[PDB]
């Protein structure tokens, strides 16, 4: 399993919305490195094996980042659109 709890994730996502709205550059950060943006908010590193993705809400055009459900069938295989470095 991961080290990130559901409560933490929800809080981070909310703060991502706040920061992305306040600063478009943060939205760009989320796009450039979703997990980096999460670390910026939470101050924690990505649990090894935890796959993370992001979505855009319209027409707000805000980027939100959240980890995939741990223990799910979703594979952690590197995707073509996966940010190098982790």
């Amino acid at each position: 399993m991961n080290n990130w709890t559901e409560e933490e994730v929800q809080k981070v996502v909310a703060e991502i919305g706040k920061k992305a709205a306040a600063d478009p550059a943060f939205r760009k950060l989320c796009l450039a490195n979703p997990t980096g943006a999460v670390k910026e908010v939470s101050g924690k590193d990505l649990p090894q094996g935890l796959k993370v993705r992001f979505v855009e809400n319209e027409g707000a055009h805000m980027t939100f980042v959240l980890p995939d459900p741990a223990g799910s069938g979703e594979l952690g295989e590197e995707d073509l659109n996966r940010v190098a470095g982790g």
